């Protein structure tokens, strides 16, 4: 459970993404898939990119890096009293897009690391302390939905 202090932290440099969601959302999408070759592998839509180029020039996946930061964002808003947001993305995420807890991992590696490159002054080490534990409660809980559907693995 985050205290209100956590949570304060983490929503104050979520205000900061908000005023440029795109180019987040882009720089999270390529640190991933450069990262995490793997996971790139998983978005028919996507696995033409082969090179950082090439994802940078796409608008396709710029769009979906608003979909993703404006979903997450959502659910930090929320503070932890989330479920009615969760549900459906652990749905779809398990059984339709077929990814794995470990992918949300890593992408939540490549927010962390997205937010200290462009908000080192309001992404310190007590806020990146406290961003982490909010995107390990947003992986606990969809976890527990995998698990209730059978692709905890
Ligand atoms: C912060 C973590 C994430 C959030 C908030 C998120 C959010 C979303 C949303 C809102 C959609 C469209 C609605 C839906 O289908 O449920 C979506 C689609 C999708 N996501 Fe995620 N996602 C996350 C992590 C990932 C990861 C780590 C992968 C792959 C490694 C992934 C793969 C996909 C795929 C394949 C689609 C369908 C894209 C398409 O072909 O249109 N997601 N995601």
């Amino acid at each position: 459970v985050l205290s209100e202090g956590e949570w304060q932290l983490v929503l104050h440099v979520w205000a900061k993404v908000e005023a440029d969601v795109a180019g987040h959302g882009q720089d999270i999408l390529i640190r991933l898939f450069k990262s995490h070759p793997e996971t790139l592998e998983k978005f028919d839509r996507f696995k033409h990119l082969k090179t950082e180029a090439e994802m940078k020039a796409s608008e396709d996946l710029k769009k979906h890096g608003v979909t993703v930061l404006t979903a997450l964002g959502a659910i930090l808003k929320k503070k932890g009293h989330h479920e009615a947001e969760l549900k459906p993305l652990a749905q779809s995420h398990a059984t339709k897009h077929k990814i794995p807890i470990k992918y949300l991992e890593f992408i939540s590696e490549a927010i962390i690391h997205v937010l200290h490159s462009r908000h080192p002054g309001d992404f310190g080490a007590d806020a990146q302390g406290a961003m982490n534990k909010a995107l390990e409660l947003f992986r606990k809980d969809i976890a527990a939905k995998y698990k209730e559907l059978g692709y905890q693995g």
